[PDB]
């Protein structure tokens, strides 16, 4: 009971629900993003969470070692590793910013208050631009000294020192902590509720605009955010569930996890939009013109909310300590999963583990050094747009198609019944077989066909930036066909002989050899 309670609480609050969710909610309107989020969640987030839990718990192997049930579909074990590496590249800049803010918040006069600092412009408006946004973009990022993604400039030494500290802390780390976010968020929520002009920001939150529901960006954003929040599509759920006993049940875990995650996301968006409405009322501007729909929205929103609070310095220190802890936890989880999977896959990198871990850490630091330069927000935006999205949805769709069609929904249900004593009902089987793959395929095709170039406020990325982004997405996406070709060419025999062992499970060896392959009959495919 205590261990199970602490298990659900751990996944409840993370960097996805605190940082990315309000950004994507403000970008898409507020309710026109809430509707697709719930629609995609209740349909294809719980079934995939349950499927990943059961697969990991039964196979008792890592992200790549599970695929002995469909030997040809193993490139999705390296696709997820590449995706996690790409995410971890830009996942450290958030922690560097948090460290910078925590260090700079150790004073009696906060710097994001008034328009008298050396990093200000004649456009600054004290109750143009706000002092908090001007501080973030001109005294921390120094974005005004870069023309665009073409003109980056040398890295800054302060953010480089913060990055080095983050890297060493992560490497050496790789009751009180688990309850600080709840208290801090409750204080912020109460303060935002009891503020003038918050009702407008709440009305703008709980109101659906049908004109944006006919687009595609909001559907793609909701689909990607569901996977980012729940944790599916990264290969960490399978690795974690590899040690989840055998008799532990998975549907009860999935239901509670999904419910708590949804509640936390809703509360975070509520707080952010309430403060947005207050500031819009204060500055005599509409809610849609307060700030830019960029990744650094919380770093502009939250300093002002702390400033409107008594004893603002202590609250600032506590908030940024909490943010640093959350980022460290998420980064540790991702890097641990990547390293463990790579070590397990190759038996050569087992006598040399510390060297491999040091090499991975060094490479991640070197490739994350690109976002510390003057124009690093452009590289951050490009990575955020292109590392996840089409690649993660493609990997999730391939995993679902494999596990369901190529293996057997009935066989998966029989395995689950053997594991836990209860065979899944018709809702789960139908969702695994038909409902989820169709909605994933539609989203993938829509995302691929539609253009949607990235931008940062008013900067428009050139053609070569989009080409590079598509290159780095395709690099992760294209691990399935190459492994399929290698596996097909490695097996011996003829076309039928190779195809028999390429798709049948490794537990089916004694039966495929004696002229009996289950995947060669219509009844196997036509069953739900
Ligand atoms: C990209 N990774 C990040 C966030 C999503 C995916 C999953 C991974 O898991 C974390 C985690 C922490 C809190 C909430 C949700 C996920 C994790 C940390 C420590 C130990 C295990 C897992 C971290
Ligand atoms: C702003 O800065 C100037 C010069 O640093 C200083 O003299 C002044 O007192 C500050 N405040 C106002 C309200 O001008
Ligand atoms: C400041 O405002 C003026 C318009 O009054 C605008 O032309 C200029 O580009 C602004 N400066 C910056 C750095 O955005």
């Amino acid at each position: 009971k205590i261990d199970f309670l602490l298990s659900v609480i751990g996944f409840a609050v993370d960097l996805a629900n605190v940082w990315r969710f309000p950004y994507l909610c403000y970008k898409n309107g507020g309710g026109a993003f809430l509707v697709p989020y719930l629609l995609f969640m209740v349909i294809a987030g719980m079934p995939l969470f349950y499927m990943e839990l059961a697969l990991g718990q039964f196979n008792r192997e890592g992200a790549a070692g599970v695929w002995k049930i469909c030997p040809i579909l193993k490139g999705v074990g390296f696709t997820v590793i590449l995706i996690s590496l790409y995410v971890g590249f830009f996942y450290n800049v958030i922690i560097a910013w948090a460290l910078h803010y925590l260090f700079s918040s150790f004073t009696t006069e906060l710097p994001w208050i008034h328009c008298n600092n050396s990093w200000n412009s004649p456009n600054c408006s004290d109750a143009g631009t706000t002092p908090a946004a001007e501080y973030f973009e001109r005294g921390v990022l120094h974005l005004h000294q870069s023309h665009g993604i073409d003109d980056l400039g040398p890295p800054r030494w302060q953010l480089t020192a913060c990055l080095v500290l983050v890297i060493v802390l992560l490497y050496f780390s790789l009751w009180i902590t688990a309850t600080m976010p709840y208290v801090v968020l409750t204080a912020l929520l109460l303060r935002g509720v009891t503020l003038p002009g918050a009702i407008d920001g709440i009305r703008a939150y709980l109101s659906v605009d049908f004109y944006r529901l006919c687009e595609a960006s909001v559907w793609i954003d909701a689909a990607t955010q569901v996977c980012f929040s729940l944790g599916v599509g990264f290969g960490v759920l399978i690795a974690f569930s590899s040690y989840n006993k055998f008799t532990n049940n998975c549907y009860r875990d999935a239901i509670v996890t999904t419910s708590i995650n949804s509640l936390t996301s809703f509360s975070s968006g509520f707080v952010v939009f309430s403060f947005l409405g207050y500031m819009a009322q204060k500055h005599s501007v509409p809610i849609g013109d307060v700030a830019k729909d960029g990744p650094g929205l919380i770093f502009i929103i939250y300093p002002e909310a702390i400033a409107t609070l008594p004893l603002s310095s202590a609250w600032a220190v506590v908030f940024f300590i909490m943010l640093l802890t959350l980022g460290i936890d998420s980064a540790m989880g991702g890097m641990e999963s990547v390293i463990t999977g790579l070590i397990d896959e190759f038996q050569l990198l087992h006598r040399h583990r510390e060297l491999f871990t040091l090499f991975i850490v060094l490479a991640t630091f070197l490739l994350s050094l690109f976002c510390v330069t003057n124009g690093g927000i452009y590289v951050f935006t490009l990575l955020d747009h292109f590392a996840a999205g089409t690649s993660i949805l493609f990997g999730v769709l391939i995993e679902a198609i494999g596990v369901a069609w190529f293996y057997g929904v009935g066989q998966f249900s029989d395995d689950i019944q053997q594991m836990t004593g209860q065979r899944p009902s018709l809702y789960w089987r139908l969702c695994w077989k038909l409902v989820s793959p169709c909605f994933l395929l539609f989203v993938v095709v829509v995302s691929i066909v539609t253009f949607r170039p990235p931008h940062y406020g008013a900067y428009i990325f050139p053609d070569w930036a989009n080409a590079l982004g598509w290159v780095i997405a395709t690099s992760s996406m294209a691990m399935v066909p190459i492994y399929a070709a290698y596996k097909f060419c490695s097996l011996p025999g003829s076309f039928r002989e190779k195809l028999a062992y390429a798709i049948a499970p490794e537990k089916d060896r004694e039966l495929v050899d004696r002229g009996e392959v289950r995947q060669f009959t219509l009844r196997h495919w036509l069953k739900v």
